[PDB]
């Protein structure tokens, strides 16, 4: 028997060890997918206020201070734009975890009942 | 007696659970931004009504409290949507648990009902 790799137990326990980081990781992106959510839908409300202020509650008033208002929401807006941004991108980078992780167990699994086998047949022998 | 189906018939089992599974943590994804989505809206909701009870300054006391009773409006409208999602969101991670209890129970009963016909190939 030419063993490549190692034993039957060595990958029983990376399979345990890939479904491990599995379940964290699909609940961070499960977590970070709702805080996707109230991100986009701040942003919803902060573009369709700016909107409804520009050129002269929602009634004009003091226009000497309702530009320092385009200015705060600008901030909010942009600050917030920002962390989406971040968000989005660490969603897919979980994603391809996932995938990677998906494919070494498809990968791994099969190598299960193959190391099963040749520890099956070198019981035979003794 | 065999076990009542064949490799064949299984494969395709598995076929259709994955398909199923496909769909369902779509939605479920879905589903999951929809309700960070109503969760922030009544965030600010919430904060709005507060923040008038203390521009947003005082004005006319007699068109800003109906202006609450179309918060609360807004306010209800969207706790309703919010409870049938969050609802909705478990009744697919049910779904989800049971699709992949098959998947681990058929997957077995896969290399027996191969198993079998292995057999069969050396009879004939
Ligand atoms: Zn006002």
């Amino acid at each position: 028997e030419k063993l490549g790799d190692k034993s039957p137990e060595d990958i029983k326990k990376l399979l345990e060890e890939l479904e491990t980081k599995k379940t964290t990781i699909e609940e961070e992106r499960n977590e970070i997918t709702q805080r996707i959510g109230e991100l986009k839908n701040k942003i919803g409300d902060l573009k369709t206020a700016i909107e409804e202020l520009k050129k002269a509650c929602g009634r004009e008033l003091t226009d000497e201070h309702r530009e320092e208002l385009l200015s705060k929401y600008h901030l909010d807006l942009n600050n917030s734009k920002n962390t989406l941004a971040k968000l989005i991108d660490r969603k897919s980078e979980l994603e391809r975890e996932l995938r990677r992780i998906d494919m070494e167990i498809k990968r791994l699994t099969p190598l299960l009942t193959v190391a099963e086998q040749i520890r099956s047949i070198e019981e035979e022998l003794n």
